[PDB]
């Protein structure tokens, strides 16, 4: 799957809202959504910090992503 279908699965998987997340990550709501729909890609830095919202590594995180 795309990587920005992953991170709106980790997200909707786990019963969370986009608010609840960009608090825990310290990132803008706008900027999730971005990121969740393809818009824009993220870096490792943010990787890392999604990864810690959802309580899973990089590695977890990257799993389905072809």
């Amino acid at each position: 799957m795309k990587l920005h279908e992953r991170l709106r699965e980790l997200r909707s998987e786990r019963g969370l809202r986009l608010k609840d997340v960009a608090e825990v990550a310290q990132i803008s709501v706008p900027y999730l959504s971005d990121l969740e729909r393809g818009r824009t890609n993220p870096s490792l830095e943010t990787l890392q910090t999604l990864a810690g919202a959802y309580n899973i590594t990089v590695h977890d995180l990257l799993e389905g992503v072809e």
